[PDB]
């Protein structure tokens, strides 16, 4: 009943609710993520604003018991037939709105520290994400630099960075030419750096949902246009649980301004934007069907299949069920390019026997 | 040397500098959009407001002079081997920006009267799109029934209505009543309505480019969300110049929504938001690859070829080689429902004749 062996290119980890409390400098401790759990609702505070308020069941409908503990959550990645999973941010997610260098800087340390130590520990079936400055640069390579050392593969940033550190920016070049030299996938996940709940009148839920997506796009459009990419032939960027089939339509899009408005081009780029797209830049997904679509008929290869374990937006507990349906009719290459092979060419995770 | 037939869902028309002036009375007539072509660069005012100062290269985007003579653009279709063609217009497109009803309403008026008597009468190969208020329903609702009478088959809404006034809105529904009534397509076409983000640094032309699909995708999902596309069984919507490989990465984001969030999704709809997007969602592109891929493996079948004539990010001169390319190896049945039968679904234009 989970015959399909799948590597997740993206799942999530809750952190102790004393994560920060207990190894935070006592400056700072006060201004670190903390949540009151009071009427129906957890209301969450970073350094003295409310940034969050949900009536307990959605919260804790995001917490089942392998969300807390790792010992449970490894026996739900044998029962969902998943075998490598990255692991991104919760609370630490909260360090991208900081407006503190100093207070995100030394959270970020804690996160990175108790996740290696204390997580990642468990097996070698995880591979996590270390949190980097979204408001320093040199905050950010040191970090990058310290995560790398201690073996992180893959190093976590806002789909919404900070005003005035968009990434087409100069500001970032020390943080790329770092990540290329030590071999660290950079993952942007969506949702992360500002507030999505900018849609209120009908139909809210599904375009805040959409909203989530535009910050993603405008991220490839900022590495592929500025160089970035094009300068670090070595960068690779995972795109984390915005989908997929966009990421084709948007290479083709930077094409047609770059070949018809080159007049207008600044900088020029060794080859065109989607050459880049196609090289460079991944992207999870985990229900869409035209991630398959994307791969068979618009040469976009870099799809990699996610979980998004223990979010709604996720397969848990119906992993199997969705992904035979996906795949029910698909050429096996195309099934072992988008569960497996993909997650290898990014993370270092023990090699299954790959059966086709 | 050898041509296919192809009718484009997407081009422009420049409206003659003293169209407003000489139509409107003395409280109105100066505050119409101006445009001036100046000293190496383009500058438009609206209502006492510069809108644009953008750059012109005076050497290498050279505008067509079928943009500057309406007999020349009558070659030029026949050159480029287009026989029906949607025409949008250009300065008039900056009546979606003007905070004035009065104004927007009457220069309205004034544009669909002119494009009609002028213009359209130069061949029934030219579908007009008419003009409808973005700023009040009574008048949008007014115009679009006399635009009906005058023998218009589809209006023109810009993609970023005014603050308040979002697609999702209570607002619009009676608009949605009478083009459903109409058998009106409504055309919303890009880069049209307030400029939401404009980007200043590294990759801008690039950028910028990618920003006007946000409006696109925002106005999709504030359509199906809403469920105006669900209450309006028989209502069609063009997006125009956007590309069309997102749409089906659009609709599976939505149902994604729809299907995992369901207890916060308000309203409910009859069918899920991938369906009414498959139903009643088209999309143009001028020379984006994976349009053919989203027909051919996301079941997208609302693709329809636009020349974007005279636009630089249309294909003109080159049509003919561009769609030979595009094509190569490609269905012909799927190169007749892109290039000719949805814009026969959509328009009506008189009966192409037949060749051998
Ligand atoms: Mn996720
Ligand atoms: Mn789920
Ligand atoms: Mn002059
Ligand atoms: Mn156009
Ligand atoms: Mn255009
Ligand atoms: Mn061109």
């Amino acid at each position: 009943m989970e015959k399909l062996w799948l590597n997740s290119a993206d799942s999530h980890v809750l952190e102790p609710d004393d994560l920060w409390e207990r190894a935070l400098p006592a400056a700072l401790r006060d201004r670190a993520p903390r949540c009151v759990r009071d009427n129906g609702r957890e209301t969450v505070y970073v350094d003295g604003q409310v940034v969050r308020r949900d009536p307990l069941d959605f919260a804790d409908a995001m917490r089942p018991p392998g969300a807390l503990d790792h010992h449970i959550r490894l026996k739900d990645l044998d029962d969902q037939g998943i075998w490598g999973e990255v692991v991104f941010p919760s609370r630490g997610l909260w360090t991208a709105v900081m407006t503190d260098p100093v207070l995100a800087r030394e959270c970020i340390k804690v996160y990175n520290d108790w996740l290696k130590s204390d997580f990642l520990s468990l097996s070698p079936r995880l591979v996590g994400a270390a949190m980097v400055s979204m408001l320093d640069t040199d905050d950010a390579v040191a970090e990058l630099r310290r995560a790398a050392d201690l073996g992180y593969q893959t190093v976590f940033l806002a789909a919404t960075p900070p005003p005035g550190r968009e990434f087409n920016m100069d500001v970032w070049e020390p943080l790329w030419a770092a990540a290329e030299e030590a071999g660290m996938t950079v993952s942007i996940h969506i949702g992360t750096g500002a507030d999505t709940v900018v849609a209120r009148g009908p139909g809210g839920a599904v375009i805040n949902y959409v909203e989530t997506l535009f910050p993603a796009q405008r991220a490839v459009a900022q590495l592929v246009a500025s160089g970035a990419l094009d300068r670090h032939p070595g960068l690779r960027v995972l795109i984390a649980e915005a989908g997929c089939a966009w990421v084709p339509a948007l290479a083709d899009r930077m094409d047609e301004a770059y070949r018809q408005h080159g007049m207008f081009v600044r900088p020029k780029l060794s080859m065109l934007p989607g050459e880049l797209v196609r090289r460079q830049v991944y992207a999870s997904f985990q229900h869409d069907e035209t991630a398959i679509g994307a791969v068979t008929a618009m040469n976009y290869t870099n799809v990699l299949w996610g979980s998004d374990y223990p979010h709604l937006e996720g397969t848990f507990p119906r992993t199997q069920e969705v992904v035979t349906e996906l795949f029910a009719g698909v050429d096996p290459e195309v099934r072992d390019l988008i569960t497996r092979r993909n997650f290898t060419d990014l993370f270092t995770v023990p090699a299954l026997p790959a059966t086709v």
